């Protein structure tokens, strides 16, 4: 099995509203241009960046529609498709393939532990609303409250459409189980942004990040000597780059807020606020977002 | 302020289904009517237990609309309105008020892990939906991921609207520390059922629980025993109730498919099944769902 | 079997120290007479508030033995002999049974978490260390990093000497799960002092305390009210007893150290500090320390 | 500051018994020799994985005592200090200072969770019984209980003899901050050895481990492969090492139980057994220590 077409840095895409908080068609494919000219190697939509938890099941197609219209052909295009009920879920992985993405999504089951035959039997329905296409499952135990364990893994394993998993668990020691069990044809996907580097040398050819969409060409570059074996300028742009984040985190507005303003000054994007109940940002917030803007841009002088 | 209208037993609302899987008007009104029979205190309605998390706005309405239809009776009605983003649940807040429930309720923000602010933030707003209506908090950490805190307490005293806390989380010293830092004028609602007695000693007067439909004549009779001081025969119906929990939750199928499983036995009554990602019953389920019901007919003999 | 002796108010004994910094035999002499003169059913020597964890084989054996020198009186003496090795803990174990105390007990293994079977295996090698005295297992999962399952009670239950379990875990339905397993022949004893009333009515006939030496009167007409199913009066004790306890937990000072200050104010104990690394009591906490002093006299005058 | 001597690869010293369980001073020099054979940079004293929970304060003397007697001048040598209580912390620190050990490490306060000033408190006591030795902090959150912050960090650092942290935490982002934090004066050891290559490119230039005496060799070409930016052949190396380590952890017996009878068949050691409440091997146990054990030669044939 051929996985190229996922090996490399896939931003996840936020959410797009227009000044009412809806979701914007204009909006989305200006983002999705933005990712075309940064020359990423897909992008991962509707996911938890995207802010899928807020949307309905239509916000969710109109973002996947307008991406497809700008990178269908050009990106690669994983989808998450995973809901609170299986039905929404089915609906959207079936919309999914009906657009052609490259793969489809999911976290587990959220709110209740629900045990590991009921989130086998939620996952494998989802991936039967879309038969032909790929098939990446989330490991979120911080926000999902369940993790994927070895045995279910052992499991999903049995549909020939899982592709791998995309784990954003703080272990890397995950990451290197995961591979090692699955082997060469299944890929992990490196969740955790501050330790990129990390999960990418113990065996993530993949890497889904929420922030790499503010800072595309450092996460490019980072990977590039990643692959040159270059770790010294691996480690330094990693250090700048978490040095960003703990920024964006600092403020009291929630971090997706701080990203879209940054993207305002640093690009002139037009992506809307954040969906309630995320928090706003607040004026003494502004200060934040103009420093680590200017982070952003003094660390791309400096590594590139 | 006057809380008697919400102390004593106020099961959580099952999520009540046709043959097809959708919500039914006719199996809505049927359990209303059951538990204006049981003479209950009042109904909770769409909560964890009435499957929140896997209905749409327009289930949960009509959920509600067939509840109040038949209402007429003695029911205090709390309707839960809290959904993953704050626009969903102001609309269920607002047509609570419009059917005139007695008191509209909310879990945390799920999922992410939002601070204290955007939580207070999430509440008011769903309170500001329907001012004249009474608010309760509910508090359960094991799910939601978040817990209300003294803090976010104080804090949300400072709405007129909020009367108390429904209190899921295990430590009985949460109750009794919700008790005496809001006083005379609040109610705390006991949440797990497997310590009712404890919970309702220690400061709790009202209680909210998912397994009091199954048997609602044992908890009306425990808290019958508790309010007398007879601590002895309240411990044995707590042991024969917990005994019967216990049992529901050991079958391969969802504790709630269980109990419309048993309320078909014991009262003829037709709910539907349990809404996927929920694990539905298997063959080797029946023999727990016909000895868990038996258990509850020889517990009702036995003390009542 | 018969256990009435450990039925009523045990409570844990505190580290009794010289100005030197060396265990006090004085000390110890005069803290027994205190608790014969309070009138409670026994002592809990060499706990964690006992600060075994910090003392030599030693000092614990010299602690017993002048507890032992004066609880000629009506004190059921339960000795904690569980020590980081099992050699020790035998040992300790050995020279308990040469005193004839009433029963020992033991904490799980701390620092790792050992399976199941290592967790049985130290246990009975110190019960065998004492093979005709009672023994009390505890539950401490907050501390130790293990908790007592359901399947190691069974285990454990094997052993004729095992007399119950001390349950210091948050949960009041591990006492109800506990208790019902176990039956009449086993006792429970209740640990979290802030949920005494919660834990005695689902089932815990014993209670061991570390803030019951503070005050021992009102525990005493706490579980008075209790047995006579008293609930409002119970209440009343139980809330001004939390109080106290989150007034001692404010200091700056380890709650030890807090309640060895009270005593000397109001009863004249010299009891000494709290050993290293417990952090000693600062001038600040003087207030503190004269506050819930005072609080303890008003409790004890408005419920006496 | 110069902290090359601290860069490299440190086994943790495993607890060398005779026949009956007491520490064997030919033992532990018969393992010391085997590292200054095997040319490693140096060793990791009295840690967890020298059991010394388990040991007395005099039992702990005599391994540094017979460590020197052969590694004095030739390995580098760390020895943990850290005890229950302060006084034998102290002890033991001033009698490595005695025998001039490069530095002194300890593990926070472990069974109760003590506030910050109180964990400071107790390492500087520590640190002040040595002053002329540098000073390692282990941050072991998962036997602890308790974590090392970026405010207690800050806090030690006042201390000069602090020369860095020695992080056994999962998250390789600990190992990141702590470095960016401290700055190029300080140095991070890696803890998690299933994390090794991980933990190394993100900022830990030191190296501390458990299983590093059961294949030492694997371990130095790891860290070469790593320093020569060759990743592939790092991982190659990280997954074999994984795979034996899983191995050895399948085991009934305790994993250094498992490596003692690892290093007899592949070294003819004879390190005695594990002391209890650790649980000892068993007969079924001899087939996995046996497969282990080949592993380790294979591995070793594969790659030097
Ligand atoms: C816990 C969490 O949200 N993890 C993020 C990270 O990319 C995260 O934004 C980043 O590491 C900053 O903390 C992703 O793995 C998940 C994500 O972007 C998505 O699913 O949309
Ligand atoms: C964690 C949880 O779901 N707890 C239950 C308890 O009533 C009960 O202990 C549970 O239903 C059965 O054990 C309720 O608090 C939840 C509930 O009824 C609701 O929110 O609808
Ligand atoms: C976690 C803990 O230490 N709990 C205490 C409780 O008695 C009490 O809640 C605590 O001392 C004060 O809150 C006891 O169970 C422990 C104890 O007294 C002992 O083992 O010596
Ligand atoms: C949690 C734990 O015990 N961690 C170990 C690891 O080296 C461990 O043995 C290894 O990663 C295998 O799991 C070390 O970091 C600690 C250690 O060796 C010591 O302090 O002696």
């Amino acid at each position: 099995r051929n996985l190229e077409k996922y090996k490399g840095v896939i931003p996840a895409f936020y959410a797009c509203y227009d000044k009412e908080g809806n979701i914007s068609p204009e909006g989305v494919q200006g983002l999705t241009k933005y990712f075309v000219k940064k020359g990423v190697k897909g992008v991962y939509v509707n996911g938890s960046s995207g802010e899928c938890i807020y949307q309905s099941v239509e916000d969710r197609k109109i973002v996947l529609e307008n991406v497809m219209k700008v990178a269908e052909g050009k990106l690669t295009v994983i989808a998450h498709v995973a809901c609170n009920n299986t039905k929404d879920s089915q609906e959207l992985a079936r919309h999914a393939e009906g657009l052609g993405v490259d793969a489809i999504a999911a976290i587990p089951p959220i709110y209740f532990h629900l045990p590991e035959y009921a989130i086998a039997q939620y996952w494998n329905a989802i991936s039967a609303a879309a038969p032909n296409t790929d098939f990446v499952i989330y490991n979120i135990p911080q926000l999902a409250g369940v993790a994927l364990t070895q045995n279910l893994f052992v499991e999903m394993r049995k549909n020939p459409n899982v592709i791998g998993v995309a784990n954003s668990s703080m272990p890397v020691q995950d990451i290197q189980m995961f591979k090692q069990a699955a082997g060469a044809e299944y890929i992990i996907f490196n969740g955790p942004d501050e330790q990129f580097m990390s999960g990418r040398v113990i065996g993530a050819e993949g890497a889904i990040g929420g922030t790499y969409g503010a800072m595309p060409e450092l996460y490019l570059k980072l990977d590039e000597c990643i692959n040159a074996g270059k770790m010294t300028e691996a480690r330094k742009i990693q250090y700048a780059c978490n040095e960003i984040i703990y920024k964006m985190c600092s403020a009291h507005g929630n971090m997706y807020a701080v990203i879209k303003a940054i993207l305002k000054i640093n690009e002139g994007l037009e992506l809307g606020a954040v969906r309630e109940p995320l928090p706003a940002l607040v004026d003494e917030d502004m200060e934040i977002v103009k420093e680590a803007a200017q982070m952003i841009c003094d660390a791309k002088k400096k590594f590139l």
